[PDB]
């Protein structure tokens, strides 16, 4: 690990405040602009639908990335919920109430198994297994965050293969012919503090750069700020062009 | 399947010639600006390294997308051939030397085998083993690439459904929140007529529109035509924005 205190620019520059943690898989070396941050457990948000995919997928909840999830008729206040999906746009939209019913399906106990088995985080599921991420105990770190990706890029996560390479694919967020992007955006609003969280990796053609960004997000208006400021720090690092 | 000679006028302001075929999964349903060149068997040239990674990952030649074939030291017309390639990079760079390795690999017995069970193009492998696609007796339709890319993209190809996902991991080439294209270029130079290949698929949120175009190709000046022309037909099809 290796603290650079001048990504700091680039969350001061929008006036944020923040963390983003990237780790060169090469190199196995960390790099973060607030150690500490770094390593402060926040509640996941939908960046919980990457665990969430991967036992809903392995234990049959969702048979695969094809399946498609009726909407259940009731009108959200994100056009984006109120349509049919399958897991690939229910990630990419980040559909809460698919998830929520994923969630339900898995049931707690095999939900607090399955997490304690993917060393997610504090492993906790208090509250409703519907809603644990969003408002119930369950913490995760952007180290934390980093180690679990990590296990996935690399099929060491105790689930079937299969399942991790269609939440892989799941993650695509976005794909040139410079880098490739899996990735899971985050936005915890229910517990204080609000933030937004962005985890994923980058596919250079010879390495892997792991990263994941919390940020505090008191409004809305700052989401796109998550992909903005760890773009920045990703150009910054030479890592995308 | 319907014939749209609208799309001729892509090809006409590059003054180009070609064929662009689409299939919409949903609907069910084909498109074309020629039904006839569209039903014509080229050979595949590297548009063949779709079937020939998958024969390669079934049969073991390859472990998985990360194992690294280390260049051969011959320094070649492609800068990008000059390193070493895994199967993502080699697909992505089009590095004929690795997959000639494989072919050679595999042989001519379980090549000849496995292209018939994929049912793909004349199933002919007459030529040399290593070069067959390239300058040999096989031919593939661009209805034919679709009829085998549809299989693939259904996990129905007769090898294992992981094989196939890798496979379609290494054919992503462009993503963004608007589509997903899973394509492989390819340019048949060895035997007239040099032909430029583009065969693939356009992921969006709620379909699959499958593509596979050719055009001819004198000079590899112009191969930048094959994307550019087929994303006008798409444009013109409301497909990508
Ligand atoms: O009920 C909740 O807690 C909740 C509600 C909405 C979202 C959401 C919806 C669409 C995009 C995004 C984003 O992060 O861009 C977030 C997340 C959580
Ligand atoms: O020896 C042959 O026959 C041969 C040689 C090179 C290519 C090639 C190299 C890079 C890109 C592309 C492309 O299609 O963009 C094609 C293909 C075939
Ligand atoms: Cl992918
Ligand atoms: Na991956
Ligand atoms: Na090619």
């Amino acid at each position: 690990w290796q603290e650079n205190k001048s990504w700091n620019a680039h969350f001061t520059e929008h006036k944020s405040q923040g963390v983003v943690v990237l780790w060169n898989e090469n190199k196995q070396q960390g790099f973060t602009n607030n150690l500490k941050r770094a390593n402060q457990a926040f509640l996941p948000a939908s960046t919980f639908k990457i665990p969430n995919s991967l036992i809903a997928l392995d234990l049959g909840v969702v048979k695969d990335e094809h399946q498609v999830f009726k909407w259940d008729g009731q009108t959200r206040d994100i056009a984006t919920w109120n349509r049919d999906h399958n897991l690939i746009t229910a990630m990419k939209y980040s559909v809460v109430p698919v998830y929520q019913e994923f969630a339900r399906q898995i049931g707690e106990a095999r939900m607090s198994k399955m997490l304690h088995a993917f060393d997610y985080g504090n492993e906790d599921i208090s509250g409703n297994v519907d809603s644990f991420w969003l408002d119930g105990g369950i913490r995760i770190s952007a180290t934390e965050q980093i180690s679990f990706l990590r296990k996935l890029y690399h099929n060491k996560l105790h689930v079937s293969e299969r399942s991790q390479r269609i939440v892989k694919q799941a993650m695509l967020t976005e794909a040139n012919g410079d880098y490739i992007i899996r990735a899971k955006t985050g936005y915890s609003t229910r517990i204080e503090p609000k933030i937004g969280w962005w985890v994923g990796w980058v596919e250079l053609d010879d390495n892997v750069w792991f990263f994941a960004m919390n940020m505090d997000m008191p409004t809305s208006d700052g989401l796109g700020l998550r992909q903005a400021i760890t773009k920045e720090v990703l150009k910054q690092e030479k890592i995308i062009p």
